C-alpha cells in the first residue's frame, strides 16, 4: 500500500540495496532534488522523508543539506529546529515534523520529515571497526526501525536515504544490511507475530537471551520454516537475513 | 516545585549521588518497596517512576522486578508490555505508561512509569572500559535526559534509581556523574538558555563541533561566568560538572 523509496547518491549504497532486498519499493540512485523534480509527472500523493540528522536539528551537511536547500534554507532550518523544541534529541529518538504548517514554504507532496538523529554532532564518525555491531549494525537498525515505526499512516510514500552512511561513517555494507533487515520485518506485515519479530531482532543484534524467547515463538518458527538453531547462533557479520525472515514468507 | 527522589539499594550509588548533587530533591538508600510504604505518612501527591528496562518491556530483574512485584506480578507485566505496543523499543527511547487505566491494580500515588530501555536484553553488560564514554557516560546521560524530558508535568514527584548501574554494568562512578549532569541542567531551569544547554551537552559528551557553538551562547558563557576554554576542552573523565554549570547559577 505505502510505497517505500530508497534514494541515495552513493551507488555503492544503491547497489547494496538492490542485493539485499527482494511496485511497493523503489530504489533511486541520485540526488533527492531530482527525485523530487521527478515527482511531478505522476499524479496529474503525500510523502514523508526520513532524514538522518544530528541531535540538534542543524541541517548543514549530507542529506539534511538537500532538505535545507529544497525547503527554504536558513529560515527553514530555524523553523525546523523550533519544531524540535530547539533542544537535544538523543540518538535513538525519532521526531516527525509536520510541514503542513507551511500554510501557517510548501512544496511537492512532501508533508513530513521524520528527523532521526544518527550522530550527536558530526565531529567524528560513530563507527569503530573494533565493534561493527554496537557502532554500525545496531545504530543503523534502530534508526531504520524508529523511522518506520514513526511513519505517519496517512502517507503514500516514504523516502529514505542510506542511514549513518555519510558523516556517521558506517560502511554501506553494514548499514544496508540493517536497513534491509528492518525493512524486511516491516514488509512481512502480520505474516510474523510482533513477538517473533522481537525475537528475530534480539538475535540479529546478538543478544542471545533465552528467557526472552517464548515457547509460542518457537512453535511459530517451526510453523514458518525458520531454523531455530541457526537463529540462536545468528552472526550478523556472516549470516544472510534470509535465515531470519525466509523469502518464502 | 516537582520533587525528585533518587532511590537505590546500592549505597555506592547513593553515596555518589550525595557527592555530585547540591527539599526539591531527596536521596533514599533502600528498596523501592519501603520508599513506597514510607509514602503513606505524608499526605493525610502523584508520582512517576523512572524504570531502566530492556527493549522488550519484560520486568524480570533489577528495579523492574520491584515494579513487577509491587504492581501485580505477571498479569501486570502482561498489561505493561501491551501498553508498550508489545514490540521493540530502542535504547534511546522513553515511553510513559499511564497506570490510571488501573480503574479500567491501583496503588499509592504512583500514576506513571517512564519506561526507558537501557539494554536490548540483559545477556551481557553494555559497558566496555575501552570506551567509558560511548558505553557509559553517554548512554546514562541520554537515558536520564529522556526520562526527565518525558516526565509528565502534572506529577508532584519523580522517583529515579541508578540508571545502567545494574544489569547494564556501568560503574556507578560513571553513571552517577551523567545523572548528576542531566539533573543539574534540568534544575538550572531558565537560568541557562536551551541553546547553551545544548552546547554544554555537546562538549560534555566530547563532540567538540564549533559550528554548533553559536556566538550568542559564547556571549552567554561570558555573562554566566563559564570559562569557554575549559568548556571546549571538557574531559568527562577528569573535569567537574561545575565547570559546565557553576553552582553560583
Ligand atoms: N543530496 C543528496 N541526495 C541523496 N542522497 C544524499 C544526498 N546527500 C547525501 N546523501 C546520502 O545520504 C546518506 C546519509 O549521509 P548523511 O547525510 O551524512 O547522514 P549520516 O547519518 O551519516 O550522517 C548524518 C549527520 O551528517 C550531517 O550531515 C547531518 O546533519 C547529521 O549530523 C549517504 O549515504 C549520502 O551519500
Ligand atoms: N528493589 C530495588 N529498590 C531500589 N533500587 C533497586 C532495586 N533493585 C535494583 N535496584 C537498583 O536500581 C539500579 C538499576 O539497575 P537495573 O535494574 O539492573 O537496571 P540497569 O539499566 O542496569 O539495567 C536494566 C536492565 O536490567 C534488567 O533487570 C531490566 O529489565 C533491564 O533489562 C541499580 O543501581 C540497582 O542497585
Ligand atoms: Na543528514
Ligand atoms: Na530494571
Amino acid at each position: 500500500k505505502m510505497r517505500i523509496i530508497l534514494c541515495d547518491t552513493n551507488e555503492v549504497v544503491t547497489n547494496l540495496w538492490q542485493e539485499s532486498i527482494p511496485k511497493y519499493l523503489c530504489i533511486h540512485h541520485g540526488h533527492l532534488q531530482s527525485l523530487m523534480d521527478s515527482m511531478r509527472k505522476g499524479d496529474a500523493h503525500s510523502y514523508a522523508i526520513v532524514s538522518p540528522g544530528n541531535s540538534y536539528g542543524y541541517l548543514g551537511g549530507g542529506f539534511d543539506k538537500a532538505l535545507y536547500n529544497y525547503f527554504g534554507g536558513k529560515p527553514f532550518e530555524t523553523w525546523f529546529r523550533n519544531q524540535l523544541g530547539g533542544r537535544y534529541h538523543t540518538v535513538g529518538s525519532a521526531t516527525v515534523v509536520d510541514l503542513q504548517r507551511c500554510l501557517e514554504e510548501c512544496r511537492d507532496g512532501i508533508r513530513y520529515i521524520i528527523h532521526v538523529p544518527t550522530v550527536v554532532a558530526p565531529s567524528a564518525p560513530i563507527f569503530n571497526p573494533q565493534n561493527p555491531l554496537k557502532t554500525g549494525f545496531e545504530p543503523v537498525f534502530n534508526a531504520m526501525w524508529n523511522a518506520l515505526m514513526h511513519s505517519p499512516k496517512d502517507i503514500d510514500g516514504l523516502i529514505i536515504p542510506g542511514l549513518c552512511t555519510g558523516y556517521a561513517g558506517v560502511p554501506p555494507i553494514i548499514s544496508c544490511k540493517s536497513m534491509a533487515f528492518a525493512l524486511r520485518l516491516y514488509m512481512a506485515g502480520d505474516h510474523i507475530s510482533k513477538e517473533l519479530k522481537n525475537v528475530l531482532i534480539m538475535y540479529y543484534l546478538q543478544y542471545p537471551f533465552e528467557p526472552f524467547f517464548p515457547e509460542s515463538c518457537k512453535i511459530e518458527c517451526q510453523k514458518l520454516g525458520i531454523d531455530i538453531e541457526m537463529l540462536k547462533s545468528f552472526n550478523v557479520e556472516k549470516d544472510a537475513i534470509e535465515l531470519l525472515i525466509p523469502r518464502r514468507i
